[PDB]
C-alpha cells in the first residue's frame, strides 16, 4: 500500500485522513507538531475502517523521521504578510526532511500563499518539478462550478471551468472557458437561461468565498481537504485527470521561475502534462496581475 | 427500493442486471419471451448482493403483468429495414402493457433504430414525453471520447464530446463541441497534440465501432448497458446530468414531431431539460440528414 | 431525494454532511441554535458535490421548521449527571418541533447518554417504536473489531462483534460473540494467535477509547459520524443490515419500558426486526447492570 | 497500475473485464486462443472507462508472451472425466508460459475441477505456494448466504458461512459455522425464523446450484466472476479479506500434498494466512470425502 503523510494535522488534515480511509488510499500517518493531538485524530480515524470496508493504517507522530517511506507527502502545516517569513520557516524545516527522508515522494503543499510555499518547498526539498504542486485550482473552480450549477439546475460536476494565475484574490476567472455538458455557457447565457449579471455576482461570489465562510463563523476546509484527495488519487491510480494546480512555470503564459496555476494532468508520474491555455492579450494581463502579486510576497517571505 | 423492469434479458439485458446489482440501484426483473433463460440469469446475478455489499432482489419473469409497479422499464427486446415492421409489432406489444401496468414509469428503449423505435413506444405506451428517451449518444460519445482520451493520454472522462441528430450511420459528430479537461480540442490541435487528420480518422472508427466490434467476431453489449445505467441512475438519483439521448423535439433544430439525438438533463422529473445545441448551418444540414433517415425507416416501420 | 436535517451541526454534524456528500445519499440540513455557523459549514460542504460527483443540497438553517419533509432527522444537540435535565429540555424541545413537522421521519439519537437520551426523544416526539433509535453498538463495537483485526492482521470489517445492554462504561461485551471471517475467536485463542489476556486489554481498551481519545488532545467525533451514516444509510437504501443500536425493549432480556443496545435490522421500514441474543445467565446479569444504569440515569434527567 | 491477464476470454472472462473496469484496478488483457474475439470484447469494453470514470486499458491478446510483466493471471482457459487430460494439457501450456514470463505473478485458476486443476498450474508454473489459489468457497458460499438471506430478511453479506474441502458435488457444508450478523444460526433456528429442514432444502439448493441454472437455460458465470474479482481486489489492495480458496495443503484437517478449499486471508503477500477450522471428527469425515475426490481426478488427468 501506498504510505501517505500529512504534514500537518489541523483542520484540513482531519478531513484529508477520514477522506483516505474511506477511499481505501493507502497508509496515513497524521503528523503534527503539537504533542498527541495527532494520535487521537488517527486513533478516532482508525476506527471508520469497519464502517467503510477499508484497510488503512492510521497513525500519528511527531516525529519528523517517520516521513521515511512516504509515497505522497501532503502539506498543511503553517500558521497577512507578516506570516510569510513564519510560514517560510516551516517550508524550510519540512524540505530538509523531505530531502533527507523521502526524496521520491509525491508532494502537495497547500498552506496559504499557496504559490509561494509551494515555490519555497520546491527549493528547500529538491524534488523534481514535476512531483510537486499545489492546491488551488481544483478548489477555486469547485466553488465556481458549484455555484453555475445550482443556478442551471444540472449536475455540479457537469459544470467546467478554469480559474488560473494564482489562488487567492487575484486569482483570473476565465469567463471564455466554462461549459456545462460540455457546451459553451455563452449558449446558455444567449438562451437567457443565465446572465452576464448573474455570472458577474457568481465570479465575485467565488473569489470571495473563503471569507464568505468566516464571517458566518466557520472555516473553509472540507472542500479544501476533498480538491487535495481528488489531486492525491489522480496520482495514486494514475487517472491522468486534467486538473488545475500550482506548478513551475518554464515559459508559459510568458512566465519563468515561479509557480503558478494553471490546468495539468496528474498521473503515476506526477505532473505529466503542464497544459497552456491559449489565453487572449487580455486574459494574459490578468495572468500577469496574479503573478506578479505571487513575487511580491515571495520576495516579503526571505 | 425502486424497481428496473428489463423488457429484453439478452445480452445488453444481461450486463444491466450486473451493473444494478453492483451499483445497488434497485430490484431487478429480467423479462423476456424465451422459456425459463432469465430466470436462470436472475439466479446467477442474484448472488452478486454478496460480493457487492448490496441487496436487490434480482428475479427473472416471462409474465408481462411483472410490469406492474416498475419505476424504470428498460426494452432491449426486438430482433436490415426488414426488421423495422417485426421491431414495431414487439414495440406496439411491449407499449400495450407499459400502458396498462405502469404508466408512470420511466422508460429507456434501446431497440434498433432506436430513434424510431423510442417515438413508436412513445405513441403506443402513451406516457409522457418527459418520461421516455433513447439511448444513442451517451454510447456514441463514449467511443468518441475514450478515442481522443487514448490519443491525449488523458482521463477518458476528461474529454467531453456531442454527437446528435440519430443513433447510426447518419450521427452528427460535431468537431466544433470537443473539450479536453474543458479546454477547446482546437488548443490541443494547435500545439500539434493531436491533428485533424487523426480525428478524422478517429470520427470514422466512432461512426463504424459496432462494425469494427462485430467484425472481431464480438458483440456490442457491455459499453451499452454501462450507457443505459448511466442514464437510468440519473433518474433514479436526480443527479441531473447531462446526457445525450433520443427525446421528441418540439421545434428544435427545425424539427417537430420525431425523436432524435440532443442533449437532455436527466433527473426524477425524467427529461428535466432539453438542450438545443446552437448549430451553425453547416451542422443543421447534417443533422437535417439524420433526422431524415430516421423518417425513412419510420416510414417502413408501419 | 431524501431530506436528512441534521439536527445540530458540531463536530460529529460536520462529518456526517460530508459523508453523506460523498455518498450522495441525500439533501442536508446543517440545523443549530447557533447562528450562521451552520450555513458556513453547509457552504465549505456544498463544494464538495463537485469533487463527490454527487448532488445533494447542503443548507444551514436556525429555524425548526426546517424540519419539515425531513425523511431522516439525527439529533447530536446537546451540551456530569448535572446535564441530564439539559439535555432533557433539548430533547424536550427538539421532541415537539418533530411531532408538528415531521412525524413520519426516521429518528437516530446520538446525544449522550445516549440509551437515556433516545427514550427521552421517543416520549416527547411521539412517532413510532420502530422509527426511533440511538448510536451505540456500531461504534463501541468498530473499536473491538477494529482493535482485534489489527492484532489477527485481517480486514477490520471480517471481524465481527457484540456490545450491548448500553453505551457507556457498563456496556457489556460478548467474549461468546466475537468471529473472525465468521469463525469463533476461540479457534484463534486456542492457535495462541490471540491470547485472552490480550483479549482482556483489548475489552478495556474498548470501554474506555472515548477517554483514551480526550486524553490526547482530541476528541471522539469522526468514528461516531460514520457509525451514524452506515445507520441512516441501511435504512435509506433499505438494506436490511444487522446493527447493534438503542431500542425500545419489550421484554427481550426480560426488560421493558426502556431502551437499550441490541442487534437490530434496519431497512426502510426502520427497525425491522429486533434482534434478541440468546444470552446465558451470566451474561444477563451484565446486560441487567447496563440497564440499571440508564435507569438511574433517567431518573436524574426529570 | 497493476496488469491483470485474463487467461481465457470466454463468459466468466468478459465479466471479469467489465468488473475491473468498473472497481478501476488495472489494466486488462483478454487474452485467449480463439481469434480477434478478445480484441472485439476488449474494444466494446474499454469503452466504459467513460460511463465508469475510470482509467484502465483494456487489450486482446492471442500473444502468450502478453503474459509478460502481469501483476495477476486469471485462468478460465478450458473445455466428465474425459476433459480432465485436455484440461490438464491446457494447464501444462499456460504453466510453462507463466513460468517463462511472469514467476512473480498472483494467480488464480479457475478451470473445473478447479481443486485438480489449480495443483497442476502449480506444478507445471513453478510458483509459490502462497502465489496460487484456486476459485470455490466465496462462490459457494454466496449461495449459501444468499438464500439464507432471503428466509431471514437481511442483508446478504450479514450472513457469514463455511463451505471447505472441494468445489463440486463434494463440498463440505458446515452448518456449525453459520452466522447471521455475526450470531450463530441456531439461534436464529431456536426462534423459529427460519428451520432446520428449511436449511437442508437450502444446503441441497447450494450444491446443486450450477445444475439449476444450466436446467433453466442460462449459465454460471457472473456470481463466478464476481468471486474472483473479490479475491483479486483483496490481493491488489491489500485488503487482507478471510476468503475460502484452494489452496496448498501442507497438514491441515490431516492433509498435505493436495489443494483444497479452506479460508485464507489475501492481502499483498498472496495467501499471507491458511487458516484451519477446528473441524469435528464427523466433519473432518466430510473433508476427507471431498480429498479423496480431489486425488480421483488428478490420477485421470495424467
Ligand atoms: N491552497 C488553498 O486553496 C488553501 C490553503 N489553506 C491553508 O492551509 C493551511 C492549513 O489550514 P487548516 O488545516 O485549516 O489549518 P490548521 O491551523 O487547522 O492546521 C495547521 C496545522 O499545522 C500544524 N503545524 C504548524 N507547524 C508545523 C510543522 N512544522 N509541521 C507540522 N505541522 C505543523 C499546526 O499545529 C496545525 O495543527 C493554512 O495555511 C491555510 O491558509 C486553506 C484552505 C485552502
Ligand atoms: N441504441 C443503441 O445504442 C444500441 C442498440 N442496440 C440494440 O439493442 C437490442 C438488444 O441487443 P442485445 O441485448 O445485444 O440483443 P439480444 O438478442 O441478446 O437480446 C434481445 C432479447 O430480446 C428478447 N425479446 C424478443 N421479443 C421480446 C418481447 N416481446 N419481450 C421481451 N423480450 C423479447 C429476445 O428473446 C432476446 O433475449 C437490439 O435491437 C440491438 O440492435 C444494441 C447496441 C446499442
Ligand atoms: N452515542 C454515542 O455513541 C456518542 C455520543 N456522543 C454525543 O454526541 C453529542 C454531540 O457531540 P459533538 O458533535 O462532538 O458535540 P458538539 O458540541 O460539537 O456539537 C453539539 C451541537 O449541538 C448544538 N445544539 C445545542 N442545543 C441545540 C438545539 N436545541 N438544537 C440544535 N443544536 C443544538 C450546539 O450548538 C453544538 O453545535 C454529545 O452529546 C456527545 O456526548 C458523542 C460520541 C458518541
Ligand atoms: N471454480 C469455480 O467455481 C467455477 C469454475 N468454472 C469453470 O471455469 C471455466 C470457464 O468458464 P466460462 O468462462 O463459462 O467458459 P467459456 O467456455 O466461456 O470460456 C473458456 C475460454 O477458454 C478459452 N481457451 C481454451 N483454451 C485456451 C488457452 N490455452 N488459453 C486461453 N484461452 C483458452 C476458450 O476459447 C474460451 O473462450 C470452465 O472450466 C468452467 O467449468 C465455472 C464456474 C465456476
Amino acid at each position: 500500500k501506498a504510505k501517505i503523510v500529512l504534514v500537518g494535522s489541523g483542520m484540513i488534515g482531519g478531513v484529508m485522513a477520514t477522506l483516505i480511509v474511506q477511499k481505501n488510499l493507502g497508509d496515513v500517518v497524521l503528523f503534527d507538531i503539537v504533542k498527541n493531538m495527532p494520535h487521537g485524530k488517527a486513533l478516532d480515524t482508525s476506527h471508520t475502517n469497519v464502517m467503510a470496508y477499508s484497510n488503512c493504517k492510521v497513525s500519528g507522530s511527531n516525529t519528523y523521521d517517520d516521513l521515511a517511506g512516504a509515497d505522497v507527502v501532503i502539506v498543511t502545516a503553517g500558521f497577512r504578510d507578516d506570516l510569510l517569513p513564519l510560514n517560510n520557516k516551516i517550508m524550510i524545516e519540512i524540505g530538509g526532511h523531505i530531502k533527507k527522508n523521502c526524496p521520491n515522494a509525491f508532494i502537495i503543499v497547500v498552506t496559504n500563499p499557496v504559490d509561494v510555499m509551494v515555490q519555497l518547498l520546491h527549493q528547500h526539498s529538491g524534488v523534481p518539478k514535476n512531483k510537486i504542486i499545489g492546491l488551488g485550482g481544483v478548489l477555486d473552480t469547485s466553488r465556481l462550478k458549484y455555484y453555475i450549477s445550482q443556478k442551471l439546475n444540472v449536475c455540479p460536476r457537469d459544470v467546467n471551468a478554469h480559474i488560473v494565475g494564482a489562488h487567492g484574490n487575484k486569482m483570473v476567472l476565465l469567463k471564455r472557458y466554462i461549459t456545462v455538458g460540455g457546451i459553451p455557457l455563452q449558449e446558455f447565457i444567449n438562451n437567457k437561461l443565465i446572465s452576464d449579471a448573474e455570472l458577474e455576482a457568481i465570479f465575485d461570489r467565488t473569489v470571495n468565498t473563503a471569507l464568505e465562510i468566516v464571517n458566518l463563523h466557520a472555516s473553509p476546509y472540507v472542500a479544501p481537504a476533498a480538491a487535495i484527495i481528488e489531486m492525491a488519487e489522480s496520482y495514486l491510480k494514475d487517472l491522468k485527470k486534467v486538473l488545475i494546480c500550482s506548478t513551475l512555470l518554464e515559459g508559459q503564459y510568458g512566465h519563468s521561475d515561479i509557480f503558478g496555476g494553471t490546468p495539468v494532468v496528474l498521473g503515476a508520474n506526477g505532473v505529466e502534462q503542464v497544459i497552456e491555455l491559449q489565453l487572449n492579450s487580455e486574459e494574459k494581463a490578468k495572468f500577469d496581475e496574479a503573478i506578479a502579486e505571487t513575487k511580491r510576497m515571495k520576495a516579503l517571505a526571505h
